[PDB]
């Protein structure tokens, strides 16, 4: 046992460990969302841009998660990060309906998280949780439900002027 | 022979001032273009300075080759610029396209100087190639087909919208 | 085919690929190693810190190959990003060294796609290979060389404040 | 008829475009010139540094009238610009008593487009020839003429010694 | 074999053996040129600066191919470095053609050094050779044939008012 | 005669020309020691420091003295610098031993030059030795018996650690 655990059950590292997992999933996803976009023929290069930074922040999730990991006294491990379900990705708002998606199903795994937490009455990580990640994907999922809002009512994905002005004046 | 001249064969020269034409060409055609956009008719202006920038740049693409044949030790011959082909290039999108197809002719030349380069063992005029030319053509062609897509997704050249936003928000 | 392609064989479409897998995994190796080293019973933040850092350097690796791919026109297929070999470690001297052996293959593939692309007489990927890949994994190596010769002069792994006062003065 | 033409001649447009066409191959004439004087076996780099600031000036007067053009109503024609008449331009002497020649030449293509001006009572373009290229012209051959006496009074072309300090001392 | 080393043919290695030697060769003729100018009877001052300047350089040549050495893995071993063929240089005129004919010499080693690593398929020392070498000795060359030609224009070595000038305008 | 000879002695002008090629020869010793502690395998960089600078030191004490010679009248004569005598330098304190070895055999030729100075009455010789010569080879003399005296108290060579130790506190 490490000398420092101490009120961390073994199922709670298990569930950090599959978390991170996901996160880092999340961020390969998002990758490669971003160099979807960035190709010669979509050259929507603000959508790019903002995947690139929903994949470079995702990244940051999985890394707090392994900090915690390491301040628990859990071990880290890893799995493979298995390929995204899609290399293309076909419109800003299918994109955008899929980033959405995702945040949702990570947000069903950070709240059954949760629930295994306060099941094994941890309350560090119940907070851990709480502070850094539930209010963080409420509001992602409620941006990207204002983006697929927009997009749908601009005219996307069959107005290809809609994603044009959306990627300049929303994602600009 | 030049005082200077080391490991610089005939056909190289003859190879560099074939080069030197066709950026002075290339600069003619983009000179061309951007004069097109400024009339009263037609009234882009940032397309009109989009061709402007690259005839400046296409000047100083032959510039820099004339500078290499000096250095070198060879001979500048100068030719006739030829005219462009068209007087009229009829909307946005389509000059973009005259662009795109002339970068990929200028691009095509370079590589059969590069290979003319490597066949005679000159790899001080390869990496000049390399260097200054290559890379500047990559960037070029995928700058162009990114405008070509974005334009025909907006609806050009038929969507005088398209193009008239185009001009104000990717030109602008 | 992409209105950019140009000179762009599909072998060395599929080979960039392969490279984008090969940094990606690289990046994650260096993860691990990373927060193996921030475990409590191994405690060597600046060991931590410095395979952190690679690990970023290793994503930027990958991300460069894709927009490299994207501006020649292929197409960016990403596949399963495999798990490291190890979980443990075991010392900064054993991660050291198991980065010279990874800095080592990275290095190998990358000649083997320089080697790839001269064949197909491809100089912009030539080029694009020695500015951006083989000088960076060069130094890399002799600066993982470097580490390795010091550990094990100054006694590492047997001695314990060999690694302390490597992280504490090299490191750090 | 385009919608701004108002009191524009098609004599006066033909004029303008022909031009059009003498500036440009001035332009081209000092860019013969001035890498004459970069050759390593003519080496006077202040009269290669004139004669390139010659030939951007040159290419402004081009790109002034073609704006005029387009201000007028008038389209614009472009025809090949010719190759100087000289490859090896001899000495700074000759040079500059050929770039002499040359604006003088330039100046009465400008005085007789002047003349067909008043003779189509054009006052804008005549006003337009006035203000931006006559006194431009007699400026530039009083400093021609003035060079050329300075050259010919220190012995050019046969002292090599004077060309070399009147680079330094007058060109410099 | 040193644990860095990778791809580095034992022929490779003799030939920056061989280079250094001669780099380090190259600045010693200059360092004896710019003492020959310094003598009372000489007295160019800027003459000696110049050639001091260029033993400067020449020894950082030299110490960049040892540092890449030692970066892939080779072993530097180092030969007596022979005296230059003159003391007495006789000219400012003399010496800028000796310096034209030493780095003329040094430029066609670095071709066959460039050609030798081509052979071996070592595109790191390739681009080495080609990023820190080719150009430099193109640009020197260049330089020395300008001095060259200017000095024999203005009447050196038979003038000393030529090489008093040139001492004081161009390498002022 | 030189027009400025006074008071110089034909044996004074040869032993500045033997104390010239010591000076070279030290600095050559000196790189040859620096570039051996960047050897991937012994990787002590601020030894490598260490000693490039004692190399670029002994450059200018050789530059010195040939100023010196060209303000006397006499005649620099230049002679192979010869190898040093080790490739290998096997550890910080054989090649700081070695080191000061040099120094003190330097010294004393600078000892033997100011006798004959003395014994040629040239006070002008004798104070250049003095003010610049002597107190600079005690000082260093002293500064490599202080490195050498510590490293043997902290267990030089047989620890690496000592050496290692050393490099980052001494010579950092
Ligand atoms: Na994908
Ligand atoms: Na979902
Ligand atoms: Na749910
Ligand atoms: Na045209
Ligand atoms: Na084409
Ligand atoms: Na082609
Ligand atoms: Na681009
Ligand atoms: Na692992
Ligand atoms: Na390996
Ligand atoms: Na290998
Ligand atoms: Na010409
Ligand atoms: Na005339
Ligand atoms: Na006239
Ligand atoms: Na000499
Ligand atoms: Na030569
Ligand atoms: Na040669
Ligand atoms: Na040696
Ligand atoms: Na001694
Ligand atoms: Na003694
Ligand atoms: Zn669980
Ligand atoms: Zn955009
Ligand atoms: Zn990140
Ligand atoms: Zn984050
Ligand atoms: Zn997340
Ligand atoms: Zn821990
Ligand atoms: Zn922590
Ligand atoms: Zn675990
Ligand atoms: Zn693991
Ligand atoms: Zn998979
Ligand atoms: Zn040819
Ligand atoms: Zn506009
Ligand atoms: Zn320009
Ligand atoms: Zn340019
Ligand atoms: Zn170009
Ligand atoms: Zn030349
Ligand atoms: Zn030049
Ligand atoms: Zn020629
Ligand atoms: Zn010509
Ligand atoms: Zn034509
Ligand atoms: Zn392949
Ligand atoms: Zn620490
Ligand atoms: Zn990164
Ligand atoms: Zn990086
Ligand atoms: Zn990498
Ligand atoms: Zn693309
Ligand atoms: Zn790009
Ligand atoms: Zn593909
Ligand atoms: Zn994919
Ligand atoms: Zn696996
Ligand atoms: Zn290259
Ligand atoms: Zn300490
Ligand atoms: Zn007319
Ligand atoms: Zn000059
Ligand atoms: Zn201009
Ligand atoms: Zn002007
Ligand atoms: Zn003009
Ligand atoms: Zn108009
Ligand atoms: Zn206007
Ligand atoms: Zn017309
Ligand atoms: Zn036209
Ligand atoms: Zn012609
Ligand atoms: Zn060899
Ligand atoms: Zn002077
Ligand atoms: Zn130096
Ligand atoms: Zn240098
Ligand atoms: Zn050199
Ligand atoms: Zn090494
Ligand atoms: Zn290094
Ligand atoms: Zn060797
Ligand atoms: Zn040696
Ligand atoms: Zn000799
Ligand atoms: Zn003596
Ligand atoms: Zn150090
Ligand atoms: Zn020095
Ligand atoms: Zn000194
Ligand atoms: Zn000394
Ligand atoms: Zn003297
Ligand atoms: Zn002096
Ligand atoms: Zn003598
Ligand atoms: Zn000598
Ligand atoms: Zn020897
Ligand atoms: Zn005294």
């Amino acid at each position: 046992t490490s000398q420092v655990r101490q009120n961390y059950h073994q199922d709670s590292e298990a569930a950090i460990n599959r978390q991170i997992n996901l996160e880092l999933y999340a961020s390969y996803v998002y990758l490669s969302m971003s160099y979807y976009f960035d190709r010669d023929d979509v050259a929507l290069k603000n959508f790019a841009k903002y995947f690139l930074h929903q994949s470079h922040e995702e990244r940051e999730h999985a890394e707090k998660l392994m900090k915690l990991q390491n301040q628990r006294g859990g071990r880290i491990f890893l799995q493979d990060i298995k390929k995204p379900d899609c290399d293309d990705w076909e419109s800003g708002l299918n994109a955008m309906e899929c980033a959405l998606h995702l945040e949702k199903n990570v947000n069903q795994s950070l709240l059954e998280l949760h629930k295994l937490a306060t099941d094994k009455n941890d309350p560090h990580l119940c907070d851990f949780i709480e502070t850094h990640y539930l209010n963080e994907q409420v509001k992602a999922i409620k941006e990207l439900g204002d983006h697929v809002t927009n997009l749908r009512k601009m005219g996307a994905p069959e107005s290809g002027l809609a994603e044009y002005l959306f990627d300049k004046h929303t994602l600009g």
